[PDB]
């Protein structure tokens, strides 16, 4: 068999979404997420214009050798735009072996491990007080596990506050917002949030927070160190790790969990990470990091040194992705958590989907491949609109990492 | 003053280029290269899409700041993508303040540290014999450095050979043209042409060889051994480089001098191959690693380690890159060697230069700016056309690394 035709759909159902459809002269069809939040045309040129071409004629089921091809093949190797079109033509290509095998993904990649699947959700406030109050909201939905962000006093829009309750969508604006930080101003704070946390609803449930690279390692090490005493799941993303030894002083320091890899795109990413044992939670997502192809040899690395899945799920992920992650997440022995942003109502409509929610855990179907599909009719009916991620400066105006 | 556009201009006067031009309200312009060969129109898109719209309205004065906002802003940091964008930025907006500040670009960079630029020619051949010849060729046109690269019988396309004979030209096919390779075939026959090389032009030559990503660490380690009764300028590129602990078995084992880089995009690519005392050239461009700005921190790291910079120079980097890389080059202290390829007499006409060669050397011009510019009316004339690299497979069909 051959592939027939391999098309870019667009489409901003409550916010911009790329996906790719790999048809085949069998009949079969599969769809990957390309999403690249902020950037997404970039991958759609990427596909349309480069890709898609070299892909007509080839067999869809040699997934290795496309992925080697186009990884490989590029010559300019890893890179966000890069992987990301990489990673759509593997989510289709593995919906289409799924799909001619008569398996929900998940029995393809050696079966279930788990029943249903641990998320955790995000809780924001202005404020300690309103950030408490959120956490609570979670609780008594039954979340297991709760991610809790507050703005401090005198930061203008501190991270994952404001733009949801049970999501949050960055991508505010036509051009990037500026947001201000000040990280004397949060350490005073942040730790203050877990202590109300802890004293409010003690310690059974699973709590989380996000960094967001605002730290040196030094830093990460002070708040890590403070934060001690509240026995967090993990406290994500401390400090940029563009260089691997960045996590260094941090580990050292502290016993308080470490999650890192949103923005990863392969494992050479996160090979040191994982080896030198800094981490204890590997954030890596199908459409990030390569598909499934290459997120399980990432996976698989991190199990040598008992690094457990963290899958990233903010919205900007399709459900594409996430019913991926969800056959990803049943499967790998490793698993350790996923996150959970929910999509809008015009989203899900736009991607029917296998897979649902209940009473903190999310389930995957059994519909063979990745239960995941595109109404490309209801989908022209969503326009591209332009939206970017906010940047973040200093007090000074020096430029920061948001 | 404000940027008030950033337009790009896609044109291809025997090969497809990229080109960036920032426009002011004080009408002073800067153009910078962003071509990406075989993935042009994905940097086209990010610019176009997403990068430029954020420029506007901006102070062009402000360099460092226009690259950290589009480094740190991105979000998904990295990437061959990526980085081309951020580097055509860059080199316009240097090539504003040079022409604001009326003096050549190697003067802002802290002016010239010698005269002429070293560069090395490329001599390719179907077989040694004709390889020697080439060489030959070279060395009665005065250069004082040639790489060889020979066809290996047995092998389909060897690298570098029959593309070109001053140049070479891979992206050769509306589709990628598939090349064979076969390791053993090559470790037994590329050592024999060095040895045929000394011993017709004896040893006063800087003789060079790129690998091109064909060996594993042992078997680089292996043909470095071979290779050093024939004492080479280097072996670049002898193994896949993500991983950069990939040259410590190749280090540990010769003397032969090694150089890596060219599709490097940012100074994490190579930190550690530098800080570990792996290399003794880095290959990175102004196109590739993200501009001047970026480009001086991955040469000065280099310089603590008496490692020096052999900037990549084929044809798909721009006139424009070229200028910027010679400027560069006139400066910089820790210089080592210039790759030239000569461009099509077409692209000179559509990139009007300062910069001219001879005997063995580049030399650049006084002309404010990089000294660089583009006739958009003539670059209309030649029509963008898909043109990919090559991809090379082992006999058995495994995909390899061209
Ligand atoms: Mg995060
Ligand atoms: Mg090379």
């Amino acid at each position: 068999m051959k592939i027939t035709a391999a098309r870019v759909i667009i489409t901003c159902p409550g916010r911009n979404f790329v996906t790719l459809k790999i048809e085949t002269d069998q009949g079969v069809y599969g769809i990957g997420d390309a999403t690249l939040n902020g950037r997404e045309l970039s991958v759609v040129a990427y596909l349309q214009e480069h890709v898609a071409p070299c892909l007509i004629g080839m067999d869809p089921r040699r997934i290795e050798d496309i992925w080697q091809y186009v990884y490989r093949g590029a010559y300019w190797r890893r890179g966000p735009v890069t992987m990301r079109a990489i990673a759509a033509v593997d989510m289709a290509l593995w919906d289409i072996k799924a799909k001619m095998a008569g398996m929900p993904l998940y029995q393809l990649l050696g079966g279930r491990s788990r029943d249903g699947i641990m998320v955790y959700g995000h809780a924001n406030g202005s404020d300690i007080a309103e950030t408490v109050e959120a956490v609570g909201h979670y609780i008594d939905m039954g979340y297991k596990a709760i991610r809790a962000q507050t703005g401090v006093p005198g930061i203008k829009d501190a991270y994952g506050v404001g733009r949801g309750k049970l999501y949050y969508e960055p991508a505010d604006a036509s051009l990037p917002s500026v947001t201000g930080w000040d990280t004397r101003k949060a350490l005073n704070y942040v730790p203050k949030l877990f202590e109300e946390l802890r004293k409010t609803y003690g310690f059974d449930h699973h709590l989380l927070h996000d960094g967001h690279h605002r730290y040196t390692p030094q830093e990460a090490a002070n708040l890590g160190k403070m934060l001690e005493p509240y026995q967090l799941f993990w406290l994500e993303d401390c400090t940029p790790a563009e260089n691997q030894e960045a996590f260094r002083l941090v580990r050292q320091h502290t016993v308080t969990p470490l999650a890192v890899g949103e923005i990863f795109n392969t494992i050479w990413d996160a090979k040191d990470l994982i080896q030198n044992q800094l981490i204890d939670y590997i954030r890596a997502t199908v459409v990030g990091a390569g598909g499934l192809t290459h997120l399980r040899r990432i996976a698989d690395l991190a199990s040598l040194y008992q690094v457990r899945t963290g899958c990233h799920g903010a919205t900007d992920l399709s459900p594409v992705t996430m019913g991926c992650a969800l056959h990803f997440d049943t499967w790998v022995p490793n698993f350790g958590i996923q996150e959970y942003m929910r999509h809008t109502e015009e989203t899900d409509a736009v991607f029917p989907h296998d897979y649902w929610f209940e009473k903190g855990e999310l389930f995957v179907g059994e519909t063979p491949g990745h239960g995941v599909d595109i109404d490309e009719e209801l989908a022209a009916k969503y326009p591209y609109k332009p939206a970017y991620l906010p940047v973040a400066r200093l007090e000074d105006g020096t430029m920061w990492n948001w």
